[PDB]
């Protein structure tokens, strides 16, 4: 689902300049400062955020376009290293991430992977492992962010500062919703509320039990991995060989371009980047992502702020 933000730069960039310049050096105090602006959000866009928030969409993401972003000439090289400097200051993009991503939860930092950190920088690196974010050449194929982590996150949300030179990386989108009727009702039966075997992300390294389909059966949310998800029994193997096939048979493209603000609902859908060759010039693909936490299923079990770090606990 798309939303055209144009119209709304001038109050969404006065927004951003309420927000402290120096996000990560006092984050609690700067996403305190986002939320209470996001009241501010325009009329429209609040209601489009707040109707995905509690309904989410058939196709699975609300993507908003033509949000301020600066000039690219005024953004900094695109980063080579992660964790970001603590005082690095604060990105239009980023500030937007602060003020969607507050109205719709709480940003969410998971102890064991990038260093702890809450705003993510995405950009390509040499040698990146397969399963990584940092990729380019090889397909990212598709997951579901963290289906194996108690504490998995309702979004994940990708701002785009500078897309791929020559805008091939394709954001893939499969949504739950689109592929459950194309499945028959001894898979969909078999899938539901059945937890089979999940490895985890490279960074939780040092077993999880993943439900592929779980929640009201007629309405169901999606925990898939591609690479991780490691069904045993053939009747398990086949259930979800079935689901990846319609999940590939719906899937859906974004081609993320400055001053996009894509929102995953990452409990019924799965995504994947399409490969794309990196220059090394400094103007290579530079996206930022967070993690959004709600009410929904379990996330929050009280006293949360938006900033919090939160341990590893393997879905069981
Ligand atoms: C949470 C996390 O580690 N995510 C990875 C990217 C997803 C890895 N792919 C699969 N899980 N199949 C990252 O490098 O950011
Ligand atoms: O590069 C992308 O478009 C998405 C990468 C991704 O899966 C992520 O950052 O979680
Ligand atoms: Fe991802």
């Amino acid at each position: 689902t798309s939303v055209d933000c144009t119209a709304y730069g001038p109050e969404l960039r006065a927004l951003a300049a309420r927000l402290p310049r120096t996000p990560r050096a006092d984050l609690y105090a700067f996403l305190d400062a986002a939320h209470t602006a996001a009241a501010s959000l325009p009329g429209a866009l609040a209601t489009a955020l707040d109707t995905f928030n509690a309904e989410g969409s058939e196709d699975g993401h609300l993507l908003l376009r033509g949000l301020p972003v600066e000039a690219d000439a005024d953004l900094p090289t695109t980063p080579s290293s992660t964790p970001a400097p603590e005082d690095r200051s604060l990105l239009t993009m980023e500030a937007m991430l602060g003020l969607v991503g507050r109205r719709l939860g709480l940003h969410t930092g998971y102890r064991e992977l990038r260093s702890g950190t809450v705003y993510h920088d995405v950009y390509p690196s040499p040698g990146a492992h397969h399963l990584s974010s940092e990729t380019s050449e090889t397909l990212l194929e598709f997951h579901t962010e963290m289906a194996y982590h108690r504490l998995q996150p309702n979004y994940v949300m990708l701002a785009c500062s500078r897309a791929d030179h020559e805008r091939t990386a394709a954001t893939l989108v499969a949504s739950v919703r689109k592929a459950l009727p194309l499945l028959d009702e001894r898979t969909r039966a078999r899938l539901l509320d059945r937890r089979m075997p999940c490895c985890v992300d490279v960074a939780f390294r040092g077993i999880a039990q993943v439900k592929p389909l779980y929640g009201d059966a007629d309405d169901p949310f999606l925990g898939y991995d591609r690479e991780l998800l490691a069904p045993e029994d053939p009747a398990d193997k086949e259930a979800v060989a079935a689901l990846s096939k319609a999940l590939d048979e719906v899937t859906e493209a974004v081609y993320l371009e400055p001053g996009d603000l894509l929102i995953v609902d990452n409990f019924r859908t799965t995504h994947a980047r399409t490969p794309f060759s990196p220059r090394w010039d400094g103007k290579d693909r530079w996206l930022h992502r967070v993690y959004i936490r709600t009410d929904r299923n379990g996330q929050l079990s009280g006293g949360e702020r938006a900033g919090d770090v939160v341990a590893f606990t393997p879905r069981g």
